């Protein structure tokens, strides 16, 4: 029965993506096995966004009995501006022809699929934007049934997302909080040196002649230094004194610069 | 229109559980409203049960003929050993009829519904059990249209609870870290300042005088003011001065005292 079919898909869903963790470190991309997973379920190619539109992972069924090795490890690359623009659609599209700019076809296979369809599904989770997926067919319309099984193959795919981002959080905040810690902990007079600093230690790495600086910035000349001492001590860079040389620093902390220069 | 249903039914529940942050908090249950949505759309009173066997959420329809004020304050109870029996359950089981020990009827009104039935939902996502989802239905059985909808709710439920423990996560380790780099920021004549202050706080909030804490303990002055504007800077206290009156401060991360003590 139609009902009995997508039920067992779900429950096909379930086992594959729900009851398994599908972050795959070390692949080319992460859920490149979750994107083969829908693509199969859903008979679909398949395609996984980030919420920043990254490429996270997909699927495209090879046509086997043509396949050319030189052809075969082409990178999959959307156009200049279609992952911005998927973020727009803030529900799901379903059908959207090959003459549109949101078809997941290539523009030069407009010809060769006129009737391509692409659905677009965007993943909200806990009342967050997650990424999107987009599912594309050469021959079949998306029919209602088939939405429903995108729409809870999202919401796997969410949680997917959801419980990777959680494993990086824990170390996220601990580096933006001391980040935010060091810049409180700072005068005008060492922050608007550490300002300079950062900008004549071009690279993020290099070396430094404080002293030479602190003309630079007409900054009393132990000011300059009480910045540095409170920013390595505080963590956020590491030095090694050269002598007459100077001392050179080394930023630890990159996401520093974002702070500051807000 | 049998999948027409079903689709609009999803697209309520995003629209209301997927594009909204539904943990309420310093409320009785944080997913009472999630329990009430789902139980509107899936026509069903609504348990949901965190991994631990707790009852985060629920709702039960009121009799309005019946209802006596005090008698609609009683918190919902489970017979002893239920919500950690049900996480036993690792795949749906649905239309448990009244009879068995998993109903989620209370067996007082076993006799007054004798088709109450039960369908329990295990919250799977990324490989992890996150809890539980319980329906209940007077008589009207949990079709396969019923199920779609509640392993599609299910998910949702999940994904609202993985996001609570991220949000948890992000500041249990904001406040750890704020507390203890403002630790580390103190010397022996800061730290024994900042005690006192505590102790002179007596309490999250306090007037105390900066001058009296210097006479009191024995620290001069600037060692005393050097920790205030250190812990407000760290953004651990707020701070108004009254001039020769004193000061009012307000604690504002708790978890620093027990890391001091």
């Amino acid at each position: 029965g139609a009902m009995a079919t997508l039920l067992e898909k779900t429950r096909q869903v379930n086992e594959l993506l729900q009851k398994n963790n599908l972050f795959d470190v070390q692949a080319e991309l992460p859920y490149n096995k979750m994107a083969m997973i829908l693509g199969d379920i859903l008979e679909s190619n398949a395609y996984i966004i980030s919420s920043s539109g990254d490429l996270l992972g997909y699927t495209e069924k090879l046509d086997v009995n043509n396949a050319r090795i030189k052809n075969m490890f082409k990178e999959k690359k959307f156009p200049q501006g279609y992952t911005e623009a998927v973020d727009m659609l803030k529900v799901t599209e379903a059908n959207i022809p090959i003459d549109s700019d949101l078809t997941a076809f290539p523009f030069e296979s407009r010809e060769l699929y006129p009737f391509g369809l692409t659905t677009i599904v965007p993943l909200y989770g806990a009342g967050k934007r997650l990424g999107t997926i987009i599912l594309a067919r050469v021959e079949k319309s998306f029919n209602e049934d088939d939405l429903v099984l995108a729409e809870y193959s999202a919401t796997v795919v969410g949680m997917q997302i959801l419980y990777h981002q959680s494993r990086t959080i824990e170390a996220e905040v601990r580096s933006a909080t001391a980040v935010q810690m060091a810049i409180n902990t700072l005068s005008y007079s060492e922050l608007k040196a550490v300002h300079a600093i950062f900008e004549a230690l071009d690279g993020e790495e290099g070396r430094l002649t404080a002293s030479s600086i602190a003309d630079e910035i007409g900054i009393t000349r132990s000011v300059i230094v009480n910045a540095l001492r409170k920013l390595e001590s505080a963590g956020i860079i590491e030095s090694r004194s050269l002598g007459m040389k100077g001392t050179y620093l080394k930023v630890l902390n990159q996401q520093f610069i974002k702070e500051l220069e807000k």
